[PDB]
């Protein structure tokens, strides 16, 4: 139960839609999930930009789900 | 000159929109790929072009000039 | 050491991270600016002896950074 930090991985298309306009939609997901979350800022061609996903376990699960619905909106 | 240094640059005002990308993803890459922290001032008071301070090695600062020409050059 | 850039986890030690970060920030900006590498540090190590952060540059950019911050640890407090 302790706050813990994962990597994760987001496609690299779909950053500038998880972070949104203002970065609205990446602040919405961290307050829905308790998470802090980290995007690096280059994935240098390959197809993954890694993520830091730090709270609670529950919390990181939480985001992770998060994140995938949004990457399942597509573009 | 091997020292990082600080620069003046500019940009199309009707650019800035673009170079920065949703959510800054482009603009934080373009930094990542040259090298090069990139600035930009916020609003050019009805001037065509918006200014920009640029700070790296030379190397990374022509880079950081080669990736935002490379941008524009695609418009909208 | 290919060519392009690529992101590596990474640790520092918790009790360093404000040192690290600098008055302001002032001393991670630089570091990063020096040696090409994005440094992002989590905000909690809860309760762990270190604190995980993520390196993002060329292999090159993120042994240089490796190096910096490994100088800046070992000035201690």
């Amino acid at each position: 139960r302790s706050v813990m930090t994962e990597e994760y991985k987001v496609p690299d298309g779909m950053v500038g839609f998880i972070i949104g306009r203002g970065g609205e939609q990446i602040s919405r997901i961290q307050q829905e999930s308790g998470c802090k979350i980290q995007i690096a800022p280059d994935s240098g061609g390959l197809p993954e930009r890694s993520c830091m996903l730090t709270g609670t376990p529950e919390s990181v699960q939480s985001a992770k789900r998060l994140l995938d619905q949004i990457v399942e909106k597509g573009r």
